[PDB]
Parts: C-alpha cells; structure tokens; sequence
C-alpha cells in the first residue's frame, strides 16, 4: 500500500541523452538510431531569440558548427534539418542503447516522467501533467532545454516532451518530439503568458479511487448524480467537462473499489461544495489532479518494465 | 526555475535487479560483483514468518534452493551466507553492470530514491526520506520485497535501504544492506507498530529556502527568535528538535537567500501559527519536509550524475 508521485525508470532514456553545441549555445539532445534530435533554438545567441528567422539562421551552418558529445565520445554530425520546432542532426554512429521507441503527442491531463538534463548529463526525474492550458509545472533551470518526458509500456519508450521555454509565472513549455508547441507558444524570447488553468476532473477522480483503495473513504455519501448535473457544478469551480470517455476509463478503478464513476462524482461534487472541513486525501490538503486512472491501476496492481 | 519532488535517475541500479525464488517465496535481490543482496525471509512461508529461527532455517538450504534470475539468464549460486537480516547469494558470474557503489546507513530526516521492483523488474522510482520514527512512507505492494534506496554521488551509487516489511499504518521497514533494520523492527509477523512520527524540521526550512530562491517570500516576517525560543514552540506541533548542527547545515541556503536561519525559523513558527489561509508554497497546502538541505541546492543549482 502507499501512493507516492511515482516517474518511470529513467535507465533506456538516459542512454539517449548528448550535448548539443552551436557557439556559445550548450543544450541538451535525445540520440536515437542515428540522429540527434534538441530545439531549433540551438542556433540562436540570446540577442537572436528576441526574433529569429530560424530558415536564415540554419542556412549559415555547416555540419561541424554543431558539436555533439554522447559524454566522453564526440559525434560527428554529417546532416541537418529542422522539423517545425525541433533541429534534427544526422551523426556518424547509431546510438547502441537506442530503446524501441515511438514519437507520441499527448493530450491534456496525460502525465509523462521528465528525465531534466543539463549538459547532455540527467540531474534527476520527476512526474508532470499536460495542464488543460498546455503547461507544466516542472524543475527546469537553463541548460535544461532538450530535456524530453516519456511514458514506458512494456519495454517500449514514448516520447511526448522535448523542453524549449520558462513562461514568466515560472511554468514549462516545449513540442513533441516531431517539434509541434503543446499550446500557443512560439520559440521566440516575446511577451508569451500561460492561459488561465483548470483542473483535470478525470484525475482528481482516479486519485479519489487511489484514496480508497489505499483506505481513506471519509469522503465518500450515499447521493449519485448524471454526468450532466455533475459536470454543471465542477464548471463553476474551473474543473474540466467530464465525458462518457472519462467515466469509461474509470470503469477498471470502479470494478476494483465497488464505487460507481457517477458515485464518486457525487462525492467529488459534496468535496467542492464543502471543502475539506480540515481534513486531509492520501496526504493532500488539496484534490491531487496530475495521477491519470492509469497511473493509479499502474501503482496500485504493481505492473513492471 | 520551480522545484519538485525529484528522485535520482534510476539507470545504474536498473542494471543490478533480480528476481530470488526460495521455494514459493519471490522476491527482489541486488547483484553487485559476484553477490545478490535480498531480504534473508525470502527463505521463510508465510507460516514460517510468526517466529522464524533464520540461523536453522538456512542450514537446512542448498545453492540449488536458491533460483536467481536476472532477467532471461538464471545465474548459479555457488555458496550463501547471512548477514543480520541480509541473505548473500554468491553467484557464479560477476554483474557486468555493476555501477561503483557503497553501502551506507542514513540518519532520520536523509532522503533516498526508491526503486520499486516486482520480479526483478522494475515499476518506477520515487524521492522517500527515512522518517524520524525509522519508518518511510512509500508505495509497495506484496512482491516490493528486496526493492532497494540509494543516493547517487557523480557515478557512486551509495545504497542505503532494502524494503522487508509494510506496517499496520501502512507505512514502511526495512534495513541498511548490512542488514541492520532502521528502527526497533524485526523480521516477523509478530504485532509491531509505527511509533509516533515527527516532522523534519530542518527539511521544512530548506523547503521555505527553495520557495524563497523560486520567487515566493509571502510567508517572511518581520520577526526573529532564540533557536531555544524556537525549540520551545516547534515542539508543541509535534517538529523535530533544531539542532546547531541543522543551522550550520542551512548556512549555504541562507547565505544564497541573504534570510538568516532563525528568521526562517521566526517564518516557520508565523506559518503553524496561522497556516496558508488558501494560500500556496511550491504548489503545497502543507509544509513539506522530505526535501533536505542538500536536496534544495541540488536540485536549485542543476548537479547532474
Ligand atoms: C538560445 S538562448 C536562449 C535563451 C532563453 C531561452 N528561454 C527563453 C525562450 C525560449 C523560447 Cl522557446 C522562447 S523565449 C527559455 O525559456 C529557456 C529556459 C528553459 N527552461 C528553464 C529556464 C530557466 C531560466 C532561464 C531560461 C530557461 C531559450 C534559449
Ligand atoms: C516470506 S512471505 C512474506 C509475507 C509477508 C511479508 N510481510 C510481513 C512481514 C515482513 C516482515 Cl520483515 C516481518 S512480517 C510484508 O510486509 C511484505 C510486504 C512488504 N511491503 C509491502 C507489502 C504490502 C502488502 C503486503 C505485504 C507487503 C513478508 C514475507
């Protein structure tokens, strides 16, 4: 028993992780199969960001403007080009510890784990939420651009996050890995503000499931309610819509507990209302909305890699 | 910028994972060199587990009792010995991924990552710190057995804890890899109990720190106060005592913030006082105390491994 923010194991990613260097720009690359793939950014000094012409900027470089470091080994870069927000460097060797992989886009509310590298070198790893308005709440200082978020299933690593930006309220945006923003950001040092933010209904949800399953039930009552009643109270309270979707993929935690989805959303209905009244949800103070109800099965059934 | 939850990346203790089998016991050891590491009640039943008497238990074992799994190639065990609450399992083939490592024992209030494993294989990794009652509070089910903590210093992986045992609480035990358990625990199904826990008190202060350092400075005074004055009230809402040697641990923090120690401390008495009143620190409704001092300039100054 326990429910603790839990990130995958790091080890297939940490094999991909290099140094990129154009100028006096150092960040951070992901090395698979034979290309190494970091922010378009790279290219630019400090000055270069404040409007960058990134076609411009990349048609002045040559192959060995960029220096790549694995760690002790130095790639040589043989090729070059941009996908959207991403610049993609073709080396000279194959990555031997290159996982099977895939490049995935995400949608809100998904978690990832986040492997936060500086100088090509893994400083630690933590769990993050795709926030409804496209942020992160992540540990990110500069150099840190480069670092990428994951999932793992089974033996196979998908990548959803490459970091490129703080916003001035002190939360993270970057692309897939195919170089696409996760929402209305661009790569260019401009006034850019996060959107304001909702809570992620389906999550608070799971944890509610993780909460009783680890055996905190105070909060549950003996009302239902429609999805449709449910969902016109959590709008008032900036909670995202509740689909049909989400009560599905709620099905295997309500199987597990003996609480119906519609159940637990009258329970969550009474906690918005209400407030805590002092207490506490699996060591929380607050609703707890960055755990999907796949993370909860994850932890709470013990699957492995 | 913003701070989290972090665990160190967990690739170099992936590589010394194992599955142990003693009749219909699994569970999960540590190959180092030419030794796997487990919990010694992987040679009990469930039966066995009341009062076991460990010494004639493990006369009654021959090397082919003992199945040793590492991943796909089982590994021959070629002799064991006992070491307080350790099983030693010599195998047959020195681990060609052993990272260099120590084994050493923390304090209460230490932090750790955590590796949790079923079958040898792992399911993810998470930040813990051993409590002041010599409990963690972590996230295992039945099977985590033998699921290892660690600190890593550059390449050194120092490993401090071996999971053996979930209390009534729901809270967890374990020991050095000497096999000494932290806390008055041991190794039977008999009744024990969490003692009464306490808060990290120079951990909450290295948290202030880190929200300080992050831009946020709401909950600051205008007040000092005697460490013994500060003492004197900590107490009464169950903290640690502030030791000398905890001030002179956060001079590096409050040197960086320009905040001396005890007017943190006069910060923190202002904050059990009067809680957030709907207010925020690094994301918390509470005061956070698994971050150690060290945890804070770590992870606010981006050392990588
Ligand atoms: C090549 S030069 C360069 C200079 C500044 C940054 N910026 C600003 C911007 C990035 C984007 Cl994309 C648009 S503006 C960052 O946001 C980079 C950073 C990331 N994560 C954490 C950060 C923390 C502090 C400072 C910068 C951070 C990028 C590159
Ligand atoms: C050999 S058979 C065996 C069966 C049960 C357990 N126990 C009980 C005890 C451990 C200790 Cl040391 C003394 S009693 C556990 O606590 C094991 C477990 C661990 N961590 C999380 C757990 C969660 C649920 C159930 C058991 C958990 C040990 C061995």
């Amino acid at each position: 028993s326990g429910f603790r923010k839990m990130a995958f194991p790091s080890g297939k990613v940490e094999g991909c992780m290099v140094q990129v260097t154009c100028g006096t720009t150092t960040l951070n690359g992901l090395w698979l199969d034979d290309v190494v793939y970091c922010p378009r950014h790279v290219i630019c000094t400090s000055e270069d960001m404040l409007n960058p012409n990134y076609e411009d900027l990349l048609i002045r470089k040559s192959n060995h403007n960029f220096l790549v470091q694995a760690g002790n080994v130095q790639l040589r870069v043989i090729g070059h080009s941009m996908q959207n927000c991403v610049l993609k460097l073709k080396v000279d060797t194959a990555n031997p510890k290159t996982p099977k992989y895939k490049f995935v886009r995400i949608q809100p509310g998904q978690t990832f784990s986040v492997l936060a590298c500086y100088n090509g070198s893994p400083s630690g790893v933590y769990q993050c939420a795709m926030r409804p308005n496209f942020t992160i709440k992540g540990s990110f200082l500069n150099g840190s651009c480069g670092s990428v978020g994951f999932n793992i299933d089974y033996d196979c690593v998908s990548f959803c996050y490459m970091h490129h930006m703080e916003l001035p309220t002190g939360v993270h945006a970057g692309t897939d890995l195919e170089g696409n923003f996760y929402g209305p950001f661009v790569d260019r040092q401009t006034a850019q503000a996060a959107g304001t933010d909702t809570t992620i209904t389906v999550n608070v949800l799971a944890w509610l499931y993780a909460a009783v399953i680890n055996g905190d039930r105070w909060f549950l009552n003996r009302f239902t309610t429609t999805l449709n009643d449910f969902n016109l109270v959590a709008m008032k309270y900036n909670y995202e819509p509740l689909t049909q979707d989400h009560v599905d993929i709620l099905g295997p935690l309500s199987a597990q507990t003996g609480i119906a989805v519609l159940d637990m959303c009258a329970s969550l209905k009474e906690l918005l209302q209400n407030g805590m009244n002092g207490r506490t949800i699996l060591g929380s103070a607050l609703l707890e909305d960055e755990f999907t109800p796949f993370d909860v099965v994850r932890q709470c059934s013990g699957v492995t890699f």
